């Protein structure tokens, strides 16, 4: 699974406004696809990264993307640290769908399984509308993304798309 | 892996009490093992199967006994539900280890996983103090297992061993 | 041989009513099976489990489900035991139907064969009106099954399936 | 495994004083051996062959020879069909060992299994003091063996071993 | 090849009645068969079994079954031994078919064949109207085969199929 | 090739004084590895970023960290390109290496070659001081990568690491 | 792939005129094509053999045939070269076509690709317009290529073709 | 198996002088060897050739070589045939030695065996004393080979190999 | 493959009547081909054997058979020694074709190549009308055939297929 | 086998001032090697070629060069060729060795061989003192090569090896 070839699809329950919800990729057709993965629910550190993706969710939605965190752990659980408040290292509300990868298929066909620790790596990847894979970010697990950056990205992409990539010196 | 034969090793992190701690098969030698296997955590449902045998153990520790229960959830997961009330359909107090299966090794040599759902079977299993099965329970999900049943086997296979 | 896959198919002759019959296990499609393995005909030991289950018979029919002793052994052996009275060590009448599996094959497609010693551990295994595997338990050899919990598991079965 | 070849050991459980006891192949050297395979017990055939070769053992004897029935029945039907009286269809007191091939492994050996039944051919071997294999009939089920004959083929062997 | 599969198909140059013939398992669909099997033409032996069976051929035919002597050596061997008087060690007149296996393809199928040395062993056979096996007897070289033995089984298999009795009570 | 897993060893002749040199992955120890690829060279589009990286090297260089650029073209054709102005869509002076990949075999380690074309996809890695890699970003070629979260990237596990 | 066997076809962008183009094997059919394989561009060596192919071309269109030189690098490396005057060791006009095999696809087809080094070597391959090899020369890279000498060949060949075909001593 | 290439060993039971005994191909390590083999003992055909090469064997014998008959006949065949009178087809006495091949692994070795016959085709060979072979003549069954050819054949090996 | 198989076609440039010409196997049905392997051409040898079919090719005309000589070199050699008088070591005039195998497909159907020389064995081959190899003789390099055995033989094989 | 590889060793029997001699490629060290791949001997087609080398041979020793013929045909064919007139459309004399390759295998090696023809390709093949191979020419078999070009490639490699 490699860019510029058609991004593996997906899909299984999610907690989506705070219901557990089925969710394909097929249903965001015509959309950019933000596949955000992190490791386990429930770690002590403080979840910033995946709240900063959820509050900046309209920015996303303004450019026409859909982000998707995802891990391996049971929707039921995912749900249980939706209802637990971010003071308590909870994620609180999620604006975003949070999918359970408890199969862990997702995070093999996205090669981004420790298959050894049973957890996915903090991989982003990014799907144009044609499903196409157009950008793999990998970060080891201590290491969090930065949101900005991955706006940059797909503002980048789509620009390219509509306007083929110009400018000579 | 099946009855008769040597009961795979194990081992892995399990909330013990109220707090993480490293488990290993062997330091419950010499006792036999009860190893009770259960989907997931945070079901909507109440535990009040694993819950039986949490409020009950103290009649397998008089059996020589170690009731351990595990799932293929992380231990976060795992120490989050106890640390869940019972009223809200949290495990409360847990007097029996509950050890995470992340990696779903264990649940693979006990042959109780659903590798399409990645969550185990409701099995359970014995294991004498020389480390041989001697009984399996597997159940479909919808259906829990009784304590009393376990405890008469358990009995039952110690009566059989002394005579 | 798993939970939630079909339940292997079984024929061949057994003592029904006291007399060899061939019986086969799609005859009882639409009602819950109860197949209910044993080591050996004419052991020392009294043979009060199998008994057990033959006299609370009715109690399974109330609940349509039907419960077919089985072991490698002979229908002959089968017939004998079953024409040997009680006070001898023998089955007497019996309610449910005892089955050969002489070919060992049934065993060997449940998995409980001991290959070494060509008998059956004592395996248990429900089956629903579809013919899929809803319950499996295994005990070695010394430790016998009670009959208020196959009936429990049935019933939660049914429970859970009716709603 | 055929003639002219070391006949493949056997052992196991065998009726033999109207007790249970466990003897093996080596346990006869020196002495000629006869390996009878009969089908099954409990048949409602009168079995007038097992019972001509326990009556006129003695000649067998007189030529050192030992003479062993085996089955594919355990050794406690056996025990039941040697305590069941001769007029009633039993074996009575048998002055052979009756053995138990439960694992169907001997039967296998001297390829006289009938895998699809579970259940030996009517096979005998004749087995020379060293060990070695001289002689086998094999017969399909309906038939039975002379005694007078496997005397006249023993006689003739030990014959020509000396000259 | 076992007792109760059907008994592999045979065929060879016989020496039948002092002539050299060609003849075939198939010839007998009507009649039960016994194949008697010899290691050598021209052995010091006196070949007291083979004739016997040739003399009681009769009471074989009484039973409608066809006995047939079959050995690895060439037809033109076994006529010269069946031209030879039996005073001298010969075989003299036969009333049953000596069958050539030269090919050895024949005792092989019977398994009855010794690969190392190229010769038969002492086995026989009994074939019912079917083709099905119904009994096999296979001696080492030294010990021969009683006649009243393969009439006893062969009398024995055709009241069975046509026609057992409990002892009961 | 993953993450946590020692990344590939790598050498060949690159420009890089200006002058062409035969480098090594192992010459830079006690330093993180910046393993910088792109298609191709005199490519029409003005070469902002790499431009961009070599301009902000002393940045890299202040972390300890070496920045290497790297493309499947030949180490002339770079020295040519650098010796090429700016003003034309050319590199001028290079303050970090330029290695010569014509083998493809780094690409092909690093897992980011495109067989059809021969060209390298817009990848970088991370690489620590024990020679693990700890990040890997793969752009499909229209995309560009930004310094300033490189930098953050390299902070952040050298932070982690002290 | 040897002599007297159809050669490989290849296709490719090409500098042709001082512009990139997409050149195919097929295009030139009818005529002889002359597949000239070099290192690599922008070498120190002042590149005195292909000027001499590139000068000397109108000698080959005479005679009908298509001289095409390739390497394994980028057609924008190629046209960079084409636009270094001579005089700075550049190619500057150039006559005859400039294929890229950045692939490296078309050196591994004619065997002519250091698999170890990326590049070709000086090989040089003469094609009929049936499209089969009639000749192949290749050189180890301090060496370079003569024209006379490929032109005595091409001539030869046509003529061979034209002329049926000895001439007895 | 080819000319110029060593040729197989071969040993056995053969005739000589009118009484079986062991030979090997070995045992005529310093002489020249000719290999003769020929299909069948008893044909209704005079056995011409054969007798000629036993007549003339002194001229072998004088060319120091051996000359030995074959057929995958037993030992006991080709010994009648040589006990029984040329005038009645009979072979006679005989100054060469006949092998038995009855194993048919000789043919098989030289390549002249037909599978489908069991029986060797006429074929002849010539190894010198080094062991390797120096020709090879094989001829369909209707037709003979000449003695004066091979001792040619033989003459001219000798004669080759001294200068 | 052998004898009584079909003998493997051939075809191939020879020199016939001082002349190059393509010939096949198959433009000779109706009569015998006699198959002659000779290793090399320009040998220092006297060609004694080749000159001697070549002349007495009449003989063999008169059994409607033909010789054909063959070996690994060119045509064009052929030719050449053809052309070159038999004075100074040449084959002057040849009234049997030779034949290139300068493929050496051929020496290595009859099995008669030696691939480390590149040279073929001296073979002899015969072909009945049928097409069936029904004869081989092969003789190392150093000694040559003569011709009346190969009459002799053609002669008897002709006159088998008469009779 | 490719160039900038080490070139394939080759000996055979070769020709060398008109008598057929053992010659190895190991012989001349210290020296560039041009092996001269030529199809076939005695062809129509007068040899300009091969005389073009042998006549401009001296050129190649001032430049410590051995140049080679070779051929896939018998060093004797080669030894008639060089004894036949140049004016008949012989070579005569041959002031360079001519290499008989009669197995085929240094066609095979340099990869010039038509497996199909027997026949070698013109091939020339330019070899340093190392034994690497520096030049490779592939010629199909109308079109000749020419002398000075040769001449120019080996001057060439001299010069680059000694600035």
């Amino acid at each position: 699974a490699t860019v510029r070839d058609p991004a593996p699809q997906f899909s299984g329950k999610a907690v989506v406004d705070g219901a557990i919800k089925e969710i394909n990729s097929n249903d965001y057709k015509g959309k950019y696809i933000v596949l955000f993965f992190y490791p386990m629910d429930f770690t002590f550190v403080c979840p910033t990264e995946i709240i900063a993706f959820s509050d900046r969710y309209l920015e996303f939605e303004k450019l026409n993307t859909q982000v998707i965190a995802v891990s391996c752990d049971s929707e039921y659980s995912h749900l249980a640290w939706v209802n637990t408040p971010r003071k308590k290292g909870g994620l609180g509300e999620m604006k975003i769908p949070v999918l359970a990868d408890k199969s862990m298929e997702i995070a093999r066909d996205y090669g981004v399984l420790i298959e050894s620790a049973g957890i996915a790596l903090r991989g982003l990847f990014v799907i144009d509308k044609k499903g196409t894979l157009r950008h793999s970010t990998i970060n080891d697990l201590p290491v969090g993304r930065n949101v900005d950056e991955v706006l940059r990205v797909v503002e980048a992409f789509q620009y390219a798309d509509e306007n083929g990539d110009a400018i000579p010196c």
